[PDB]
């Protein structure tokens, strides 16, 4: 009965269309995100913040590095990579995947297991007894003093290892090298995951003065003139802030936006209440809400029979690669179907179409909350700046912008329509993480 498959379209519809965000919701949330940026700039109200707009020590200087071999470090994800890179060739790289109980044990077990990887790594290509200069792309928000030290404010994205927060990050890496006692490193930077990724992008094009990862995680860096980052003396030149604006809306800036599904998602987090603009677009949480809306619609009896398999109920079924999976469906229908049938139900194809939606769904408002931000910063750019057209680069990675079959497509265009009198290009970097790490490193080491 194609009628009744077709009322229950329009009944889904009908539920999906609260994801909408108008054009001028998006520049609510832009204006409101360029607010947060503003106060988490300035001394009088960088404490109150939720964008904390972290200066990052890393500043525009003159051309050139120090050459030779460079170790790096990054962590943010679940997997840690350790990386050779001669200044540049990525000489050798490798990927480890971190233990559940030092992700969420103490940070001495993090840290022990990083540097059991670095001695692994040392190993795999015989240069353990070399000395060398050490990158440390580390992807949570911290509070430098210097390039090469700086505090853990807290865990995102699942994070949990105690004995971390408040504490210097290089100092935990120094200390767990030390414990270990088989190689030795000169750790010289510690910078975000952004701010790799801009770097590494910078390398290639000087123009990139922008950093976003839309990874597990979503944030974002920019160049910023110093005489308006309050928190670092000095007034000469630009250097980079991380923004932390995954925290944005953890004082209420979202909350006409935040829908149940939102709700569900952050108080089944490892940090409610937190990083909650981030849990409307980051690959940690994508899957998740996709997930929650079909519960909704299942509950609705609306798909799958009104029954929902134990694999549907299931939290982190829902894989964010799904999404993008589901996404790239051709028409056939054969991935949406094998993708449900596997998670242990009987889908038709109305079923299959729904679930389409839902993903599309969610990540359209990903792609779109997510432009607001980067267009508050870019535009930010261009007032701070003298510039009647901004033309800038943004270098980007992680797996929701480089695998999601349209979320770059949608997340560009309503940059663009957000940011008139920009002419942004986009980089996807390549090893950007890994790779900015050696480079600032480099500078750093000159
Ligand atoms: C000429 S360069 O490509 O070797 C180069 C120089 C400058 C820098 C800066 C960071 C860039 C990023 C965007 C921007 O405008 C400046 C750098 O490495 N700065 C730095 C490094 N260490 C300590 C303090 N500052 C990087 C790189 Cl790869
Ligand atoms: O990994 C992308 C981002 O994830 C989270 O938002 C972290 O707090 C931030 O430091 C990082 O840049």
């Amino acid at each position: 009965n194609l009628y009744f498959q077709g009322m229950k379209k329009e009944k889904v519809e009908q539920i999906l269309a609260e994801f909408q965000l108008q054009e001028e919701d998006l520049k609510k949330v832009m204006r409101r995100m360029q607010k947060e940026m503003d106060r988490g700039l300035r001394l009088e109200t960088h404490e109150e913040a939720s964008v904390k707009m972290l200066p990052t020590y890393v500043r525009s200087t003159p051309e050139g590095s120090e050459v030779g071999d460079f170790l790096s470090l990054d962590l943010g994800g679940t997997n840690f990579r350790v990386m050779l890179v001669k200044v540049s060739v990525k000489t050798k790289h490798q990927m480890y995947s971190i233990p559940e109980d030092a992700m969420t044990g103490t940070a001495e077990m993090l840290f022990d297991y990083i540097s059991e990887c670095i001695s692994d790594f040392l190993d795999k290509h015989q240069m353990k007894h070399k000395k060398l200069p050490l990158g440390f792309t580390f992807s949570f928000p911290v509070r430098h003093e210097d390039i090469d030290k700086g505090i853990l404010l807290n865990w995102t994205k699942g994070f949990k290892a105690s004995g971390a927060e408040g504490n210097n990050v290089v100092g935990l890496l120094r200390d767990a090298i030390k414990r270990r006692g088989d190689f030795e490193m000169d750790v010289v930077a510690m910078v975000n995951d952004t701010v790799a990724t801009m770097i590494s992008c910078y390398y290639e094009d000087h123009q990139c003065e922008v950093g976003m990862i839309v990874g597990t995680g979503c944030n974002a860096c920019y160049m910023e003139e110093m005489q308006n980052v309050e928190l670092v003396e000095g007034d000469e030149g630009r250097m980079c802030v991380n923004t932390e604006w995954g925290a944005f809306g953890d004082s209420g800036e979202l909350d006409e936006f935040l829908l149940e599904y939102d709700r569900l998602v952050d108080e089944s987090s490892a940090n409610p209440g937190q990083q909650l603009y981030e849990k409307l677009i980051g690959g940690k949480y994508m899957g998740e809400l996709v997930r929650l809306v079909l519960l909704r619609l299942v509950d609705e009896n609306l798909l799958f029979h009104g029954e929902a398999s134990e694999q549907l109920r299931t939290r982190g079924a829902f894989e964010t690669r799904f999404v993008s999976q589901v996404e790239s469906d051709t028409g056939d229908r054969k991935q949406i179907y094998n993708i449900l049938s596997t998670l242990g139900l009987r889908p038709s194809t109305t079923d299959c179409d729904i679930v389409r939606r839902a993903c599309e769904s969610v990540s359209t408002r990903a792609a779109h909350m997510c432009s607001a931000g980067l267009a508050g910063v870019i535009n930010r750019m261009r007032e701070s700046r003298s510039e009647d057209v901004m033309r800038i680069t943004v270098g980007v990675d992680g797996s929701v912008y480089k695998l999601h079959p349209s979320f770059k497509e949608r997340f560009h265009a309503s940059v663009r329509r957000l940011t008139p009198s920009c002419e942004i290009t986009f980089i996807e970097s390549e090893e950007g993480s890994g790779r900015g790490a050696a480079l600032v490193s480099a500078v750093a080491c000159k």
